[PDB]
């Protein structure tokens, strides 16, 4: 049974043992580098490669296609996925006949994501184990094999409970690893109903609320003790870690947060009052409770916040570099009305944020980007966040004038990304679905999909390798100064409120208009290369609520990385054309508009236009945004976005 | 009895236990500033100390003179040395009446 293996951590290495206990001929096994700061309290799945002798490798993304095609020359027959960090998709487990089966340390559908171990230890259950499941495009739902199940003891703490996982997950593979071997595959289904999906946890979640009921906040404690980072606990300004606490009685005569005593150590709480037994403040040794609080300070009677207040976060600046314009307008919607936020804009009018002009926390101010650098300087310094949303993408200064799409495009953007590395601040830099230019990859990738560009003499893609460079300064600037950034990349979103431009100009982002143009002055459908090309579209509600936690960066997640806020679905050919009488089927008026014949243009013969086109309107993978961050999946429809977009352009038009 | 043990690796918890289970009563530990990583493959005395609730102490430079009035004034009858890396000069040496005895893993003088 050559297999193949996915393993890290106590969990990898005891797997590991397991199958060649077992004997199965595992071709390879795939690790994570060593972990640059942390504690190495877990054996070393490379070494026991090493020792056993089965190559290993550590590849920086094993869902690129060349690993894919590394592993499949390796001829799998299963997989194998121990506690892997990382997470591998339909592209290798595809390759296994026989599957991918993954061990989760939790009961499941209970306790999915991310440290099943910290979760259950911090909403205080007694009872989990360890699960083998199958592996789909849904992360963590397969039906489940087998499932062993302890129990957790008020004394378990982190490494105890770590131990117990590892010695259940031992004893599971004993009794399935020959049924596996011998194709006995049991499958229990999964429930949806009880399924809870915990996510990842940072060490920002460990901060002790002392309104909590003491019993919580000791679980909270045991969760992440020894070797986890530990507790979080302020006094005045400084940083202390509880190590080892335990309840104490309700009964109190005081009130919540007054210390009742030093020595020992003992704080009070909503209801109960927690004991520090041991802890440790800052970057020191962990001391006596008694011993902490010396050194702290703090005696019989005073209180400690439990989050330093940092004026209620401030209100995070956002300082927009075009608003007027359509993701400028929209995103200053969304933050404004909706949550608190701050921003500041920065256009050359005010045609489209009329309506936040008066708003209590809307600054803003009229200019240009190449006049107004002094105001752009600083606010950059002022502000959080930087949003460049500055565009030329019109063909016609493509084609025109290439001496200023490098002026204005690629030097003005340089110097507000400079402006952002010197004030260490956060830029979300708007990339381009242009920099992939006549990319044949099916799905353009954030990190596997090459860029392909026509020779020098066409002077038309200098806007794309202007945008494509930018990026590459952007992740430079970003590994040897550590400047924070994103880089998003807007497909085709198109929504109310998109351009006008007296018809849009000559034709610049055409698109929709020039039909919707059509659709009142009684014009036929023209097929611009017989129409046979097939387009998706991307509300723009869907892509403002995926740039919107963007900026709302959950536990940091995606900082450093490419996210393709597109549709891979939404596909439209034909069907571009059927929702366009049955669509406008809740039309009021009733009355003229002369609905236009569906002209036909099947002439496939274009040669005296001229090959080369490309088609504008390419698959994303939207796979960065999907689930691995910003949790983003587009929702609406294919419908609401025409029946909306029409009547509101319709609505626009006084017409009669 | 009255004794301070200076306490470092896996055997500093090791004879920490040990005289706690023997009766002695620890008055101080004197403990190694912790590295930011070179290797966790051992324990730490300090949290043993802290678990027990007996006083650990960590001075960040043992030589200052307040440290040495300290310790002055604590009076250890007997000094128990599991591999401690300051340095100890006569000074220190005449400051303990019974004198400290040191654990060398080798043989000596080689």
């Amino acid at each position: 049974m050559k297999t193949v293996v996915f393993a890290y951590h106590d969990m990898g290495c005891l797997g590991i043992e397991a199958l060649l206990a077992a004997g199965y001929e595992i071709s390879a096994i795939f690790t994570h580098t060593d972990n640059p700061g942390e504690k190495a309290f877990y054996g070393s799945v490379a070494r026991l490669a090493a020792e056993r002798g089965i190559p290993v490798y550590a590849p920086d993304n094993v869902n690129h296609p060349l690993w894919v095609e590394r592993i499949a020359q390796l001829s799998p027959d299963v997989i194998f996925s121990f506690y892997y960090r990382h997470l591998i998709y339909d592209e290798i487990l595809q390759l296994a006949p026989a599957g991918a089966f993954n061990l989760h340390g939790s009961l499941l559908p209970k306790y999915r994501g991310r440290a099943p171990l910290n979760w259950v230890l911090v909403n205080g259950e007694t009872e989990t184990g360890v699960t083998l499941h199958r592996m789909v495009k849904r992360a963590d739902a397969g039906a489940i094999v087998a499932q062993l199940r302890i129990a957790i003891a008020p004394d378990d703490i982190a490494i105890t409970l770590h131990h117990k996982l590892c010695h259940a997950a031992r004893q599971l593979l004993e009794q399935t690893l020959p049924a596996i071997k011998h194709g006995n595959i049991l499958e229990i289904a999964q429930r949806e109903n009880e399924a809870t999906c915990f996510g990842r946890r940072t060490p920002d979640d460990s901060f002790l609320e002392w309104h909590k009921p003491a019993s919580v906040l000791h679980n909270m404690v045991r969760a992440v003790a020894d070797p986890w980072p530990g507790a979080f606990s302020y006094v005045g300004n400084q940083k202390f870690t509880v190590w080892s606490s335990r309840v104490h009685p309700h009964a109190s005569k005081a009130q919540p947060g007054s210390v009742i005593s030093v020595a020992p150590l003992l704080i009070a709480c909503g209801d109960g009052a927690l004991e520090i037994v041991t802890g440790q403040a800052g970057d020191g040794i962990t001391m006596q409770g008694s011993q902490l609080a010396q050194t702290l300070g703090l005696v019989q009677g005073s209180r400690l916040n439990s989050q330093p207040a940092c004026t209620a976060r401030r209100r995070t600046r956002v300082l927009i570099l075009g608003v007027n314009g359509f993701i400028g307008n929209h995103l200053t919607e969304r933050l404004l009305r909706e949550d608190h936020y701050e921003v500041y804009g920065l256009d050359i009018g005010s045609d489209a944020i009329s309506r936040f002009l008066n708003h209590p926390h809307f600054h803003f101010v009229e200019g240009d980007i190449s006049i107004h650098s002094e105001w752009i300087e600083y606010h950059v310094k002022k502000c959080d966040v930087v949003l460049p949303l500055v565009a030329i993408a019109t063909p016609i200064e493509y084609t025109r004038n290439p001496l200023r799409v490098f002026e204005l495009d690629f030097e003005e953007n340089l110097r507000i990304i400079r402006y952002c590395v010197k004030y260490r601040k956060r830029i979300i830099f708007p990339s381009t679905s242009e920099v992939y230019g006549m990319c044949s990859d099916k799905y353009f990738d954030e990190d596997h999909s090459n860029l392909i560009v026509g020779p020098v003499n066409k002077p038309r893609w200098i806007y794309s390798v202007s945008k494509q460079l930018l990026d590459r300064v952007i992740w430079a600037y970003g590994e040897k100064e550590g400047l924070q950034f994103t880089l998003f990349r807007p497909f085709n979103w198109m929504g109310p409120r998109l351009d006008n431009l007296n018809a849009a100009r000559i034709g610049s982002s055409r698109a929709i208009t020039q039909l919707i143009l059509n659709l009142v002055e009684g014009s036929p459908i023209k097929l611009i290369d017989g129409g046979k090309q097939k387009r998706c579209f991307t509300d723009i509600r869907d892509g403002i609520e995926a740039l919107y936690r963007i900026i709302e960066n959950a536990g940091n997640r995606c900082d450093g990385e490419i996210i393709n806020i597109g549709n891979p679905e939404n596909e439209a050919s034909i069907e571009e054309l059927g929702e366009m009488l049955l669509a406008s089927f809740e039309k009021h008026p009733l009355r003229h508009h002369f609905p236009p014949f569906a002209g036909f243009r099947v002439v496939e013969s274009s040669s005296y236009y001229g090959k080369g086109y490309q088609d504008v309107e390419h698959r994303k993978p939207s796979i960065r945004n999907a689930h691995r961050c910003l949790d983003w999946e587009p929702k609406i429809d294919m419908q609401e976005t025409i029946d909306e977009t029409l009547d509101f352009f319709l609505r626009t038009v006084d017409l009669t």
